[PDB]
């Protein structure tokens, strides 16, 4: 029990309720990029001239479990192995064995100002109660030990990586991880709409391919962690 436990539970339950829903039959979501089972959608949303476009993607990744996908997404010690858009990050606070608060700065995308972010990152298993599900939620929080960074505008995020595992002695050949990934990012102040939209459209599919291939590579030949 840390001070965020109730907020974590609300965020995780909202994602389980609303984020997991299939959007294939929902014309409100625009399917923007498809590469096999990887499907990336957005809604075009602006608030006060600032792009907020919600992002939602699904993927089906052979040979890894939801638990493993979530561990590698959450574990800061492997972060620099797959992340390509981060300049710096610092763990600000350790709340629990499954929850931390992170500060990070993103590489600048000309001509917009650099952004930074301050967020809680939590990894949770949700029992079947139906598949079991593993979820990582990353969502912005306020913290006193946030640095002064005069180069950066503070973005706010609510991201979840939600994973369900299907299985046919069990082999990697017989396992598939189904991922739903959602990201709602407020860039904080102004940035050109065309730039934000092009960064999203490029960087989200690149991340999902890169990150899922990395998990496949790191786990192959290791005992399966369900
Ligand atoms: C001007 C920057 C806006 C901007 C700030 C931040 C983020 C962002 C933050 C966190 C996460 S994550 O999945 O929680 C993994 C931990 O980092 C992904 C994305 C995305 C954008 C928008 C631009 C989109 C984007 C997508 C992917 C990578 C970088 N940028």
């Amino acid at each position: 029990t840390h001070r965020f436990v109730q907020k974590v539970e609300e965020m995780v339950q909202n994602h389980m309720t609303y984020s997991l829903q299939d959007v294939g039959g929902d014309a409100n979501w625009q399917l923007v990029v498809e590469e096999g089972e990887m499907k990336v959608y957005r809604r075009e949303v602006e608030e006060n001239g600032i792009v907020l476009d919600p992002l939602k993607a699904t993927h089906a990744v052979k040979g890894v479990t939801g638990h493993e996908v979530c561990n590698y997404f959450w574990n800061v010690d492997v972060r620099n192995d797959w992340e390509t858009t981060i300049e710096n990050f610092h763990v600000v606070e350790t709340l629990a064995d499954n929850a931390i608060i992170i500060y990070q700065t993103h590489k600048r995308v000309w001509p917009a100002s650099q952004r930074d972010v301050l967020y809680l990152s939590v990894i949770r298993k949700i029992p079947a109660l139906d598949p079991e599900t593993w979820i990582v939620c990353n969502f912005s929080v306020d913290h006193d030990s946030a640095p002064l960074n005069n180069r950066c505008v503070r973005a706010k995020i609510n991201v979840a990586m939600i994973c369900q595992t299907l299985v046919s002695e069990i082999s990697r050949d017989n396992i598939l991880c189904k991922i739903t990934y959602v990201a709602n990012v407020n860039p904080g102040g102004w940035a050109p709409a065309s730039v934000l939209r092009a960064v999203a459209k490029r960087e989200y599919p690149k991340f999902l391919k890169r990150f899922t291939s990395y998990v496949q590579e790191k786990t192959a030949g290791k005992p399966i962690l369900f």
